[PDB]
C-alpha cells in the first residue's frame, strides 16, 4: 500500500515545486494516490495548517518548523533543502537614504514573523551591533508587506525572491543586504508523525521525485523560465535572475551538521527572547528505515 491520498504543501516562491507540479510528477510516479497541492503565501502558515492537519507534507524555511515546535507542533523533519542565501535579502525602497545595515536602527521592517526572513534580519543585524529590539518589526506576509512597502509604510522588507529580482528589477527596491556569510541552513520538509510514521518509504520516495524536480532549474533552464513566468505572471527577465540566485536546493535527508545548525538557530532565538521555550530538535527528526 501507499497512501489513498497526499495533501502536500507548498510556496510558489519556491520555484521548484511549482514544477513539479506543474509537470505533475508526483501523479507520474504514484498513480494510485490522489495528489492534492495546497499552496501558502509563506510558511508560518504552512506549518499551522499542517499542525491543523490540512496537508501532512509541505516544504518551508529553517524558521517556521521552530516556531510551530515552541507552540506546541508534533511535527518530523524528514527533508533539508540547502541554502540559498543570494535570494535572502533585505530590500529598502529605492529611493530611501539606507545604504548600510547600522542605518537600520530605529527602522520600521516588513517580515514574515517566523519565517526564514527574520532569521536572516536577526542575523544580518548582528553582524552590525544591532539587534530585534533596535529596529520595528511590521509582521506582514509578502503579498501584504509588498502592498505596504508600495504604500511607503516600511522602511526596508526583510524577503525572498521572486519579489527581491522583482523589485530590484522594475527600480522599486535597492538591495541593502542578502544572505551571503552567515551560514544559513536553508529550509526542510516537513511532515505530520502519523503520516510519516504509517508511509515512510512513500514519504522517502515523495522527497526523490521533487529532489529531481530542483534539478530542472539548471538542466530545463529555457523551458523553466517560460512555465514559471506563465505561472508566477512575472516576466521572464525576473524569473531569469531568480535562476541566477539559486545553486541547485535538491531535498534530500537530515544530515549531522543541518540538525546541530538547527538547534543552534533554535537557541539563538530563545537567547534573543523571541521563542517561549528552549525547542529541541532532534527527537522531531526523521530518516526511513
Amino acid at each position: 500500500a501507499e497512501p489513498a491520498q497526499l495533501r502536500i504543501g507548498y510556496q510558489k516562491a519556491v520555484s521548484s515545486l511549482v514544477l513539479a507540479k506543474q509537470h505533475r510528477l508526483l501523479e507520474q510516479r504514484f498513480p494510485r494516490t490522489k495528489i492534492t497541492w495546497v499552496e501558502f503565501p509563506a510558511g508560518p502558515q504552512l506549518l499551522e495548517a499542517l499542525n491543523v492537519g490540512s496537508i501532512d507534507l509541505g516544504g518551508a524555511g529553517d524558521i517556521p518548523p521552530l516556531f510551530a515546535q515552541a507552540a506546541g507542533a508534533d511535527l518530523l523533519y524528514v527533508g533539508w533543502v540547502p541554502p540559498t542565501p543570494k535570494a535572502e535579502t533585505i530590500l529598502v525602497p529605492s529611493k530611501s537614504a539606507l545604504r548600510t545595515v547600522a542605518d537600520l536602527k530605529g527602522k520600521r521592517i516588513a517580515f514574515q514573523k517566523g519565517s526564514s526572513a527574520h532569521n536572516l534580519l536577526l542575523r544580518v543585524l548582528a553582524k552590525s551591533g544591532l539587534s530585534m529590539r533596535d529596529i520595528t518589526p511590521l509582521y506582514l506576509s509578502p503579498a501584504n508587506a509588498r502592498a505596504a512597502f508600495a504604500a511607503g509604510q516600511v522602511d526596508a522588507w526583510a524577503i525572498w525572491d521572486p519579489w527581491y529580482s522583482a523589485l530590484t528589477l522594475d527600480g522599486s527596491a535597492r538591495l541593502l543586504a542578502n544572505g551571503e556569510g552567515l551560514g544559513l541552513t536553508g529550509g526542510f520538509f516537513l511532515s505530520s508523525r502519523r503520516y510519516a510514521t504509517a508511509w515512510g518509504p512513500f514519504v522517502q520516495q515523495v522527497m526523490g521525485t521533487l529532489n529531481q524536480a530542483d534539478g530542472l532549474l539548471e538542466r530545463d533552464r529555457a523551458g523553466s523560465i517560460k512555465t514559471l513566468a506563465q505561472v508566477s505572471g512575472l516576466p521572464p527577465a525576473v524569473v531569469e535572475r531568480t535562476l541566477a540566485h539559486r545553486p541547485p536546493a535538491s531535498v534530500q535527508p537530515l544530515s549531522a551538521q543541518v540538525i546541530k545548525a538547527q538547534q543552534a538557530t533554535a537557541d539563538l532565538f530563545y537567547a534573543q527572547r523571541l521563542l517561549p521555550k528552549r525547542v529541541l530538535v532532534a527527537p522531531a527528526v526523521w530518516r526511513a528505515p
